[PDB]
């Protein structure tokens, strides 16, 4: 009942050019608070690497599938192969406490144990078989239906969207 609030971080999402809204994120610090501080300054866009500012303004969700997930935060090579992290290179996995129980949720993508970076996804449907491999993280605890906006968008081969599905914006709330 007194315990501080975690931090909050909003999406403003845009779909073929034209905003379709803002989703905002809770930041479960209380729970993964080393993979939620690494999103949390991809947020602001002020966080530096080797000077120059990198983070989620202006990246893509490269993969959208219905009913199951929708992928992005790869504002190195925009294609789901980047990676990047504020400790450098990749990190370990925070902590498996949490579940993909719910349509919702934001997890770490990875390619294997320990390496995560700054990709993610977030849950359209449960998705159990991901427990104990990704770090869950955080949730969408308003606009959710940005994220069915998203998950309607038409894809094309490998599911990629034929629309550009953008982080227009975003930051701190």
């Amino acid at each position: 009942n007194s315990s501080p609030v975690n931090p909050v971080v909003f999406f403003d999402v845009s779909i073929g050019g034209q905003e379709v809204g803002r989703m905002k994120i809770e930041l479960f610090a209380d729970v993964v608070p080393k993979t939620a501080e690494n999103f949390r300054q991809f947020c602001t866009g002020e966080f530096r690497k080797d000077g120059v500012p990198i983070g989620y303004k202006g990246s893509t969700f490269h993969r959208v599938i219905k009913d199951f997930m929708i992928q992005g935060g790869d504002f190195v090579n925009g294609d789901g192969t980047g990676v990047a992290s504020i400790y450098r290179g990749p990190f370990a996995d925070e902590n498996f406490k949490l579940r993909h129980s719910a349509p919702g949720l934001l997890s770490m993508a990875n390619s294997g144990p320990s390496t995560n970076g700054c990709q993610f996804f977030i849950t359209c449907s449960k998705c159990d078989w991901l427990d104990g491999k990704h770090v869950v993280f955080g949730k969408i605890i308003d606009g959710l239906l940005v994220m069915r906006k998203i998950e309607n968008v038409p894809t094309g081969p490998n599911n990629k969207p034929k629309l550009p599905v953008v982080i227009s914006q975003c930051g701190e709330m």
